[PDB]
């Protein structure tokens, strides 16, 4: 099931290159990826205060066209994957011109913080997803 | 291919940490940035003025494998190679490793050489051809 | 007349501290004049064609109270001065009770973004405020 | 004393306008201060072990000119003044022709990670500096 939020490019986005910093899209997916867990009824640190957490295993992003500055863009957010420990989010960004600028598959491992080890995942998510 | 490794110290600062206690995992991705162009410098080429030459440099794929978390006060080592060269673009395979020589992740990076104005790939700069040549 | 700007905190703008890192406010202040602007009326990546750009000349922030991942926060923003050729912000970050998190003031000067020089402020500028 | 701290400007630290985005040089000005402290052996791990951190209370930043992509900066840093429970860094940024690009004046007070209320500077500290 399709997640959907909006994103605003601000200069703080941006690089010389005129273009959308290569890294700042990694974080507008992380935003998602949060807000899709809310939309679920989920809060990442008062969930990291009763210790579980989540921790990017691997990511793969293709860059396929630039964002600019004042762009509204909309990050979309899937899970694809569901294992004991880790999640798959399938995601991807498009503009106001639904232009695909690009896509991710983020692996994502349930963990706890002060061990970060892998923990099972909590119940409730795999009752949800 | 130039096979020579490249090697960069970063120091991790509080603003590449997040609430977890390690690092944020999109500053990783900026350290490779820093490698790369470190690399390129080493080879004496500077970014800023290739981009008033209408040459830029943009991220076309880019996977990144997390194996260990970098924390607060660390000193890494960005290693950075390139493995694969083409007409308009070129294929970085890059790691980062702390004081241990512990693995802590490991990237590959697809760089396409474009004119920044037109955001159109064109082919590489002779020189930087040269460079990397063998 | 003040205006109001919604900022979420995440993962990105928190520190091994478990707060807010005291430069992502920077960066929410940021947001806040671009989004007082454009209810304006005043886009900045259209004006950059036009090439008139507001650089920042000076700022204060004082900082009193921290904020955590995931707090909803708000941002006030108000142009308190103004001159032929810069303006002033008066900015402040409250949360969710709000509690007065930090507050500044940003000098921010009209220029050209070719040589960097200072430009008179646009005279429709001037006059919607 | 003064202390001379680089920094090299990458992409990451500019913007569209091509030049480097203001909030970039409030990192670049803790760097320099981290690393002063770093100087005189005040380490993160020493000041955990003195239970202390350092918290912004009040920084004015003052932009003079520009950096830009691949700049060698040089950040200046000093501490000015020290009192109870908080000291003043004075610091400034040149670029490779020792032009002055901006300069801040941080107000620091040294906290108690537990809760984060002001806390007397450690005697090591008020002793090295002056
Ligand atoms: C690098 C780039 C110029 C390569 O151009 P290219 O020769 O078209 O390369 P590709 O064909 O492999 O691009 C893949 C797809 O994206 C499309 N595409 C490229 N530029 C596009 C653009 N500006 N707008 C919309 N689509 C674009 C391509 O047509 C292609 O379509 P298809 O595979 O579905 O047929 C282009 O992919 C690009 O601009 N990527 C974004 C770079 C970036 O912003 N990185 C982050 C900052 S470093
Ligand atoms: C996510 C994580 C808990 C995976 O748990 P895991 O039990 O090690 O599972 P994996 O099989 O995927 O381990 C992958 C490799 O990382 C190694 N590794 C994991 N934690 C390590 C650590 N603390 N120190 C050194 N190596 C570590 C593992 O040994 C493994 O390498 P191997 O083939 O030699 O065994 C762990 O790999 C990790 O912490 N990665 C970094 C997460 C991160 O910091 N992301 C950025 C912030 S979100």
């Amino acid at each position: 099931t399709l997640f959907r939020w909006p994103v605003r490019v601000y200069y703080e986005d941006t690089d010389a290159g005129g273009v959308v910093y290569h890294a700042s899209y990694v974080a507008f997916y992380e935003r998602a990826r949060t807000e899709m867990l809310r939309h679920h009824h989920f809060s990442q640190q008062a969930l990291m205060a009763e210790r579980v957490a989540f921790v990017v295993r691997k990511m793969t992003v293709e860059y396929y066209a630039p964002a600019r500055l004042d762009d509204m863009l909309e990050i979309q957010t899937e899970i694809t994957s569901m294992r004991g420990t880790s999640l798959v989010f399938t995601q991807r960004i498009v503009n106001a011109e639904n232009t695909l600028l690009n896509e991710a598959e983020v692996l994502v491992v349930c963990v706890d913080p002060l061990k970060m080890k892998p923990r099972a995942l909590p119940k409730s998510i795999v009752a949800e997803f």
